[PDB]
């Protein structure tokens, strides 16, 4: 086995509280063969009922743009110990800025949680040949505030914002090219061991269709997706 363990995410950002008791009903009784890291990312006002219902042993509970210090407090004593951070949808709906996020991940390893970091460029900065340089300057403030053995504590996500919400899926080769990057920089900047430990997930558009291919991508670790049953093959595809 070359690659590190994959990870498969499902985002409930909102909807009933009936109908996700319903998919994690679902979850509970899938049998999943292979080694893999699921991961069901609510905001807080879904955490409770995901912690009370959520009992699959290749389940784990994140929350999604948790907060502060206080926040990160509360999740701690609540038993959440992972985090998303949407940086690239944030960055273009908000102009949150890259050392924002990165503080963020500092913050959240130093309070030991596990944090799935999210890094992409916008349509036009792909349309005009930045995305290099973006993701780059991107993964660069975040490492800034890290130390070498802090990267256990890391997942990269690489979620194009052009690709979320959209239906347009990033291509296997586009999600390879931009995994590659990533990894490269990592390996040539912190270093090989991390570069080659480190799971670097993609997001947007993902769906039951399309995701066994992406899989296949030598740099592809797994996946961010929206909670449907659909995320059933979703996991599939990581094996």
């Amino acid at each position: 086995m070359s690659k590190p363990q994959p990870i498969a995410a499902a985002n409930w950002k909102s909807g009933s509280p009936d109908s996700l008791s319903e998919l994690i009903d679902l979850f509970n009784s899938t049998s999943i063969n292979h080694d893999v890291q699921c991961v069901v990312a609510s905001t807080f006002v879904h955490l409770a009922m995901t912690k009370e219902r959520l009992s699959h042993p290749k389940f784990v509970i994140a929350a999604l743009n948790a907060g502060n210090a206080d926040a990160l407090a509360s999740l701690k004593d609540f038993g959440v110990n992972w985090i998303v951070l949407g940086h690239s949808e944030r960055r273009w709906y908000y102009g949150e800025t890259n050392e924002i996020v990165a503080d963020k991940v500092a913050a959240a390893v130093a309070s030991g949680f596990m944090v799935i970091a999210c890094i992409g460029e916008t349509l036009q900065e792909r349309e005009s040949g930045r995305t290099a340089v973006v993701v780059l300057t991107q993964i660069a403030a975040i490492a800034k505030k890290l130390k070498k053995a802090d990267w256990a504590k890391v997942v990269i996500a690489y979620e194009p914002v052009w690709a979320i919400g959209t239906g347009k899926v990033a291509t296997p080769q586009q999600a390879q090219e931009a995994h590659a990057l990533i990894r490269s920089w990592v390996s040539s900047k912190i270093g090989a061991d991390v570069a080659g430990e480190l799971r670097i997930l993609y997001g947007g558009s993902v769906n039951g269709k399309n995701a066994r291919t992406l899989y296949q991508q030598r740099d592809v670790n797994g996946f961010l997706a929206g909670l449907k049953p659909e995320f059933v093959d979703i996991i599939k595809a990581t094996q």
